[PDB]
């Protein structure tokens, strides 16, 4: 009934059509699965199941989570499956993997997320036939990942709904984004991402490429050039490409086992999963998802907001990230101390486990005792998890 | 914790490009979600989470499970997500929903599966651009649903591997299929599918159509006409369209709650989830998946194979379905007493909950005490669950 | 400088996605080329060049006119090419083939048109790549065939412009269309199309099918049933599917040689090409094209409007066909005596030679001496040709 | 009776996906039509018809020749149409325009060719529907332009057939290409292409670009670097990208009128069309097309091979260009004195008029009296034209 995170790892977050432009998601997930096994001293033959969140798997083949486990050396006797709760998929898979051990149905779980938004294809239903007229080739990334299915507009429009409702101006969102760019750039140059990042070998034509640094992180971001950017969703809006997360590729996961299992193996876990929660909200303001999700998770853990030593709140948009900080009222100096998704990137299926990796390694590095990770979810949902160090 | 299935429902299984040719999967799932709520006397405002297995969601929009819950009246405060374990997705979602209640994280769960193989689009990655030459538009149904990602051939080829290793001839597979067609046709004419089936209204322009009968069920199947069919995968093989499951659309789900919760509401549950299991096998012979999965489920329940009163083993192929019966050795007269997927249909993401519906309502109809449902999974996996009546 | 039409033939006009749904245009053209050779007693080795009008050749391969000639038995030493003047392509190709003999550059020409609107594919420029967002698969039939490239609307909208300028009401267009349906229906049942139609054998997998009757001809068109039809282009317009031409497939051609050549071979020509003309008009009212084209053709032939015994004016739309009849003032009883494109069909690339075939054989049956064929052309053009019997 | 070329012009030949990557073909043709009118002092209202050869018009709209004329200022009263004889379309259109004046049906004709191989889309017939399985998106450039419709292989394979029958080694083909690169590079540096080239303004968003130089011209071509090139068609073949023409965009045309018309307007014509011819050959060796076509043109002109002062023979492939020169036996020093299609480029629909422009202006530059232009045509055809200076 006590589940710990024995190890964690993530690939570098690649830009849209960048280093991982032609790399399938399971190839990134396989590297992460092998990394959490080596870092914990656990062999692949000991894994019972691999649970990987993924939002855009179209065209990758039968169950990409199974392909990642098999390629990482996990034997055929184990099982693997994918799940989709949009942006919270990477974190919910960890909660799902924790429940497999809590119910006594599994002993060792590799849980996380993987996403290749670059490899997302364009699709169209053509079985009935198009007898006459033009038809649209639909971008699966925009349709199945970034567009609300109830109102039809982009997730950035939901951020404009939060910005108008919370009275967050353009200058306040740009200032929040600049702070995120500077924190991520300082953390990258100081090597605070080296422990969590496992290098990925991009096997391509004309030679292999080793990717071990987040390429989407901007250097020397300026407030004046960001004020010149046009709004990306509403012509009279405030959300721009500068104060919003990007389109990215990456993978992240963690190795799960019971606290007694880790103690017999001599493993010092990165943290203990104290509680988790998922709550729904109005799809028009889905960015407010972390507000009830974090409160329920802290309530289940018996913690107060002031008890938290470190917080990782995903920065899908500067508008929604400002609202979550104002509502919950926690000290912003402990939230995303090494930057957020505005600078690091936002691979939907993997962002949930990505910020968990950043949370775990920063908690151990500075000796934080209580931490929380949370994300907003499209369609009006949120997920959160409380972590305690051992 | 003791979790029971308070109610269950399913749509009729439609043929490929048939009654549900232009109906999205979440529309079928929404009808099933509302049905299990009315059948149990539980309102939509009481559901904590909806968990729906789905293999082919490309082009349907952000998280079709969330769309099904919202369309069925489930409030925005609740959560919803999809999961993919291929053919066992519909059944695993019930086991996953059971774990949400076992860990005290939820109270009432709608769990099941939905699949629209007809609405599966053709896709192609076109972000890098096609400078010269032809490129392939990939059928997501074949690629992401029916083709093994490790060996490259169809799931029907894996049935040929099972037929060769178990020495199951063409006449033995056709005889098994004829038995499935006759059992399903007799069950349909006797109305044994009426209780589990909830009608679906296909809203069109030239009038609405009510679908309340499985259209893929064949009437008067003859052994001689099936012996004339050419093999559909191997030119010198034995698996044909007659002795194999079809491509179908449909949805199925169940309402989950604790046994004490069901007693507080005066609900007579359809059954109690005693145990469940999922095991992996060699992808070349994925049809053997139910063999170790069923024994592991019976082992966790403390049951012997002889203790089972009824069995629902998915008939993905006659070759794999014969092998599972020969290895486990249970009485074939209690396995798929109302027919199987060869005659009823095989909507991959929903078949797990489809055979669970047939299992639950047949146990209640004839007073069976111990039941088991199991399916084979592509990529070399299997899933099983044991059900006991109250 | 006197070129006669030694023989002529055409396939039956098939409906959109009908009998010729999967038949390429050059296969239909090859049958017409072989027919006019046998009907005139000329061997394939004697043809110098084949000129076939075609508007929609995308996806059919290198020069479909060359494919039709080679398949029809025309030797490799001869030449072949296609031309595109939209709806007047079938007639202009005959005039172009006549000029080959008039300038002494050729002796025997097979000229006509072929069109397979059913086989017209959907296209999209994808060399630059689609990094993000949806893109349109463009119907080549609508884009390159039925949409004005200067104003962007359908040819039916240009018909509404002619109806508005000429004050042609809905009842006047429907009454004009009914006359065409009744004339075509009576002509088909009386066998008046048998001489001009050469049967085509549609080779399929489940048996060959011989198509020798115009499939688009409807039986018993009623003024009341057409008055209930909704307008097909303008919501407050008058052009409907009943009073407008359809989308059809077919091929037609004629064998051209000098009058001395026909006399040396003992060939009785169907008629002598007296004159031809092509004039442009405003693209907004392209249906008025036949008005100056016919007057310029009659001027070059030295004929008066009253001298014509029979007229074949293409019925692309009832609105444009009424305007040309009122302006030119010829007796409507001699115009389209066997029906027009509203009832028979409108294969764009072949319609020019289609109405020429009907003109030649109708002139021969009733002994008409002077005839004229004309069509309207998209983009604001018209073509006409005068024929005199031998 | 005697038709002269009053003026001629052409755009620069752009590389594949280069300066004209997003420029439609009719935009290039419109500039050429306006150029030949201004250079001759003839207003747009005096042209009777515009004839433009084009092989790949899919997706450009209704009759791109009509779009080019209207955009160039040609009034709506005139007519326009396109024609397709593959690689000989640009030259055949000039012969066709000459026949319009010879038969007294027109007085002033703008004839030439235009081609945008970069804007060629990918297509697929989808009206019947794809019920199951993958399907191919067909590149219209390769299928309708570069692939033989009778044998299924590329035009480069037909060049391998000519090389095999004529025993043309790899070094012999490479030496011919090197000579073409050096002659074309020297002609560009000396400004010998400035008179025939009319600048084209590429209007874009981030600024306009003026294209007035042939971009496909290679600088400092080395014989050894072409020997290192891999064969592009046959793994054991000899035709490579160095000794074969490229994929290019461009447009070219000429102003046609009678000799008396040019004298009445005070125009100094570029030359007189003495004769023309088109002959077919074996499709396997389509590169031999120019051999019988040139002989028939010289026969009609009453000229011997020794009477020719300058020759422009299209260099579709080094294998076919060597064979036609060796068979006809004309002095290689007078053929393609300014380079050929290997270095200049090969826009299929415009190459016929492209080499005519180079022929006309080079004859005037060095005072050549008798010239001939010829091209090979896919599918087994050839075209030729004899020009004499006034
Ligand atoms: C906002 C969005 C539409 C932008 O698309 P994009 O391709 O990522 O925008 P880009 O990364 O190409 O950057 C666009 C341009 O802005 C500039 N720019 C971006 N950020 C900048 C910054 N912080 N400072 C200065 N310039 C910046 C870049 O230079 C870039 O090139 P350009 O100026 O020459 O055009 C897209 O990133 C997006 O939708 N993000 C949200 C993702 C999402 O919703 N996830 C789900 C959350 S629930
Ligand atoms: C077999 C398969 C490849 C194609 O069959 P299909 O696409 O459904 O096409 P059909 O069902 O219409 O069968 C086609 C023909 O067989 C005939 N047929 C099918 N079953 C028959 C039977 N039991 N008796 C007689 N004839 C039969 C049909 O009538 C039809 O005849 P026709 O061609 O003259 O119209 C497809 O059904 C399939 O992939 N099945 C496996 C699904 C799967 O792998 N699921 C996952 C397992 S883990
Ligand atoms: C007019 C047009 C939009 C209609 O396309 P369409 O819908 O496929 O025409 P259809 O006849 O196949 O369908 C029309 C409907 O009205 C009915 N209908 C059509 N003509 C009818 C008539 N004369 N009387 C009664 N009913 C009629 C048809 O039965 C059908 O209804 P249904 O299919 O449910 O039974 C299309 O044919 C068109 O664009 N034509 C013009 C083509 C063109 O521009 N050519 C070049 C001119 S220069
Ligand atoms: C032969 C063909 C397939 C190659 O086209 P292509 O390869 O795209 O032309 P490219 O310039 O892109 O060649 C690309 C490569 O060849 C190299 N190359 C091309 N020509 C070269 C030369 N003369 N010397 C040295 N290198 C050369 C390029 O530098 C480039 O190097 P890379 O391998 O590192 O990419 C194509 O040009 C073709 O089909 N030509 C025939 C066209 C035709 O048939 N027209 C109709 C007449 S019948
Ligand atoms: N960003
Ligand atoms: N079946
Ligand atoms: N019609
Ligand atoms: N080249």
């Amino acid at each position: 009934p006590s589940i710990v995170i024995a190890s964690a790892a993530r690939t570098a977050v690649g830009s849209f059509n960048g280093a991982f432009a032609n790399t399938p998601a399971h190839e990134l997930g396989a590297t992460v699965i092998s990394a959490v096994l080596e870092r914990a001293g656990v062999a692949a033959g000991e894994v019972n199941e691999v649970i990987l969140g993924q939002v855009l798997p179209a065209g990758e083949g039968q169950n990409p989570a199974r392909q990642a486990a098999m390629k990482a050396g996990v034997p055929q006797e184990a099982t693997a499956w994918g799940m989709n709760q949009l942006c919270g998929s990477g974190l919910r898979a960890v909660a799902l993997g924790m429940q497999q051990i809590a119910t006594g149905d599994a002993s060792i779980i590799v849980a996380g997320g993987m996403e290749s938004m670059s490899m997302a294809p364009h699709c169209a239903h053509l079985r009935g036939g198009v007898k006459m007229g033009d038809f649209k080739m639909i971008d699966t990334m925009i349709k199945d990942g970034l567009t609300d299915a109830f109102y039809g507009y982009h997730m950035g429009t939901t951020a404009e709904n939060v910005a108008k409702q919370w009275q967050l101006s353009r200058d306040e969102q740009d200032a929040f984004a600049v702070a995120s760019y500077n924190k991520a750039e300082a953390a990258q140059k100081d090597g605070r991402f080296k422990d969590e990042i496992v290098p990925f070998i991009v096997k391509g034509r004309k030679g292999d490429i080793t990717v071990d640094a987040d390429e989407y992180i901007r250097h020397g971001a300026t407030l004046d050039s960001m004020a010149k950017l046009r709004p990306a969703f509403d012509k009279e809006g405030t959300v721009t490409a500068g104060n919003a997360s990007g389109l990215n590729d990456g993978a992240a996961a963690a190795l799960l086992m019971s606290e007694a299992e880790a103690s017999r193996r001599g493993i010092q876990p990165l943290g203990r999963i104290v509680s988790w929660a998922t709550v729904g909200v109005d799809p028009k303001v889905m960015g407010t998802g972390p507000i009830p999700a974090s409160r329920k998770a802290l309530e289940r853990a018996g913690w107060k907001i002031g008890d938290l030593d470190l917080v990782e709140a995903n920065e899908a948009f500067a508008a929604q990230a400002c609202a979550v900080n104002k509502d919950l009222g926690w000290d912003p100096s402990i939230v995303n101390v090494n930057g957020g998704a505005i600078a690091i990137g936002h691979p939907i299926g993997a962002s949930g486990a990505r910020i968990l990796n950043t949370l775990l390694f920063e908690m151990k590095r500075r000796g934080a005792r209580k931490g929380l990770a949370t994300l907003c979810i499209g369609g009006g949902m949120g997920v959160a998890m409380c972590i305690e160090s051992l």
